[PDB]
């Protein structure tokens, strides 16, 4: 099973270095084959005009080819970038899986706690199994990522 | 037939925007000859009203021809931006829209991050890339060409 | 008898389209309280992607109409509000400026439930009747009950 | 070298995971150096949305943080960078504070050529050398011929 990892934590050095590893062992330990597109697909610095298409494009591929996102949602507003990628995600029924462990509230409505487009693609009743809050929750077998795989 | 537009934008959030930017840009689109559909325009006490909207906005994504994005501001709004990730996977037309001259951008060849222009030509992308209202009319844009060709 | 004067700080002027429309109808709304409005994309003229010749002479001109203004009249729509206008009004908190919030925008970009925003915004505001200082519609800025108004007879 | 007090304003205490991992080696390069961190989150005590009752004295405490150090060095990663940064960046600018930049974001965020942000970051920053105030790396808070540095002798 092959998830896509969208973040924006590739931009940060230290982000790159000490937030996406513990994630993507977290995933790794559920079963998961984990496509982290900013190593996969070597964007480390403010892309060269002649490589972005590229970039691009194999991020786009690796989402119609993934099985489930796994789309980080941290931020205010969330990256455009990982919304882009959940928004194809989610037209190409793919399994969609968000993660906040961010307090602030960025938001268009009272019933969920970011745009409601975000969760288009989760069910109407029980989508807060899909949305993780913490890294520690990720291995939850109460949790739609585990039955996912079960 | 009218070739149907989905019309993506965050003006809707402020009172004064839905009321005074909307407007000009539908009247540009809709002379080109084109069905608009604007989300806010086409919409309360319930529980499941946020479900629901995202529900018909979905739909209407699903149903459009092509997406006339406005992808103003710092970064680009992340509803827009779905709406935009969902017509770019079900092979819509793609058309972008920012006025804005800031740069929120991961490279060098574009002006904002690179995903956004992920379905749209490797070159001559800023054919489809309007900089004004004042442009939409243009009969050398892709949005046009589109309508004729 | 000098008439007060606003610094009008926003991200209006970034757009086109919003420099043209948005901002007209917020300056008329304030001159017609008798207040002389310092809008500062026209004053020190950014109107476009500015020149490297050129961005520290806006910033120490932007940052001079802020320390020369009587208050600032903040627009902190988007999410989040725009980091000039954030900076812009941190350097008026400082400097014991007039301060006043507008924002129309629905949407929550909030770390707390007491204030619609961050918090940070409301620390030069009272604790209690702050809500007095935060327009929500231009039509409300001539309000004779809302503190602009308040602080330009008072 | 003197212990001159850093007030470190960042957006990390917001995600539990950067709170975590991305302040506290931040705090010890600083630390390093020989400065007094204050460090407003968990000074402060800001660990979630925070009660109704409590935002008041949280945006008191960092605004008298800002108004008692010597200098600010401000994480202004993001796009934009954040709000509350902004604000007691834009205080401590008028206060006449020390100010320190830090990104090590690639990404640009700038209404400019000259500054890869909002060119009202660096009005409190020399026109010729802002690049001195600007870290963007860890191991570059470490340098002797950086702004801080320097700072800490004369
Ligand atoms: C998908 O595209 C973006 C550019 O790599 C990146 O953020 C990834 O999430
Ligand atoms: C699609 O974008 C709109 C504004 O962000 C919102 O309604 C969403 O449905
Ligand atoms: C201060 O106000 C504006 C908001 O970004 C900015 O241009 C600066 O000129
Ligand atoms: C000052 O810094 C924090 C970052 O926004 C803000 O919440 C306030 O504590
Ligand atoms: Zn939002
Ligand atoms: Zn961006
Ligand atoms: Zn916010
Ligand atoms: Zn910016």
């Amino acid at each position: 099973k092959i998830i896509y990892l969208a973040s924006p934590y590739g931009f940060s050095q230290q982000q790159k270095t000490l937030l996406l590893p513990p994630i993507v062992r977290a995933l790794e330990a559920l079963g998961i084959e984990v496509w982290e597109p900013f190593a996969r697909n070597n964007q480390i610095d403010f892309s060269q005009a002649d490589w972005a298409y590229r970039v691009a494009q194999a991020d786009l591929q690796d989402v119609k080819n993934c099985d489930g996102i796994f789309a980080v949602v941290n931020g205010t507003p969330p990256d455009e970038g990982v919304m882009v990628e959940l928004g194809m995600a989610i037209a190409l029924n793919k399994a969609i899986f968000l993660f906040r462990d961010d307090f602030r509230r960025c938001s268009d409505n009272e019933r969920y706690p970011l745009n409601l487009m975000l969760f288009a693609g989760l069910p109407e009743i029980g989508w807060e199994n899909y949305y993780y809050t913490s890294v520690d929750e990720i291995q939850s077998h109460d949790k739609a990522l585990y039955k996912w795989l079960t």
